[PDB]
């Protein structure tokens, strides 16, 4: 038979698409790369949601209808996989749209937690790219109708006030800018896997472009470069990290929540180290 799949793009937009029913998840990742025409569509990927309503990877190897329950009633959004040391250096204005729209998303959703002063400097930039010039009037109407910041209300004024600053800046500009605010924040690209140590301390992994990295709450600990990994595993629910010598124990423990969680892991770990790391 033939699907139609529902497809949010970064800008919020829905598109439906139109795949037979024998469809990899590459197929559909193909056809919404060729609909947008992303050219530099490696950094992005397919998420959709499950049936407790997280949204999980679409896996490009896998059919489609293996994946999910409802395809047809299932909500897929494109989102960003990979991110790279400096989104501002990637090659076409587009991409880097879409970068600025992956921030935007992280930023409301709270997976970009960063000071106030940082949110309503990202948040100005954002409204000067979508409506241009500071006017005091389509500002404040804007904020009413538009959310940027979980907790908006009470840092509008600054929003505002610092989009004073932007006059005559064009949406590509603005763009760039909120990439190189946000490359140099803590949180920017990162993704939590809730985990415990040997000590039994609560902490959150995570991977990226320069490899592993070790959060207690927001702060961030410890990064294992790639050159330092030896070598990834999983043994049921302990993710393993051994590390080159220098040196003695150069294993690190951590216990996750379930066998699923520690391989969903591992699989994100391998392929960022792949993607980064090795020519194909």
């Amino acid at each position: 038979k033939g699907l139609q799949i529902r497809v949010q793009g970064l800008d919020e937009a829905q598109e439906f698409y139109e795949l037979e029913s024998k469809a990899d998840g590459q197929l559909l990742l193909s056809d919404v790369f060729r609909r947008i025409n992303l050219i530099e569509s490696d950094y992005f990927g397919l998420e959709f949601q499950n049936l407790q309503m997280n949204w999980v990877w679409l896996d490009p190897s896998k059919l489609i209808v293996k994946q999910v329950r409802r395809p047809m009633n299932t909500l897929f959004r494109l989102s960003v996989k990979f991110f790279p040391p400096d989104p501002g250096q990637l090659q076409e204005e587009f991409t880097r749209y879409l970068f600025s729209l992956q921030i935007k998303r992280d930023l409301l959703d709270g997976r970009l937690s960063c000071t106030e002063n940082t949110a309503a400097l990202l948040a100005s930039h954002l409204v000067q790219s979508e409506i241009g010039d500071y006017d005091d009037l389509a500002d404040r109407e804007f904020l009413k109708m538009n959310k940027l910041l979980p907790c908006q209300e009470h840092v509008q004024e600054k929003i505002m006030e610092l989009h004073r600053r932007h006059t005559g800046q064009t949406p590509a500009e603005s763009d760039f800018q909120v990439l190189e605010i946000a490359r140099k924040l803590e949180m920017f690209g990162v993704r939590f896997h809730p985990a415990a140590d040997r000590e039994g301390t609560k902490i959150n992994l995570a991977v990226a472009h320069m490899g592993l990295q070790v959060f207690q709450g927001h702060t961030k600990i410890n990064t294992f470069n790639w050159s330092k990994i030896r070598k990834l595993s999983f043994k049921r629910k302990r993710f393993l990290i051994k590390l080159h010598p220098e040196p003695h124990q150069d294993t690190l423990e951590f216990l996750m929540g379930s066998r699923d969680q520690c391989k969903i892991f591992w699989k994100n770990c391998v392929e960022h180290h792949s993607f980064f790391r090795l020519l194909d």
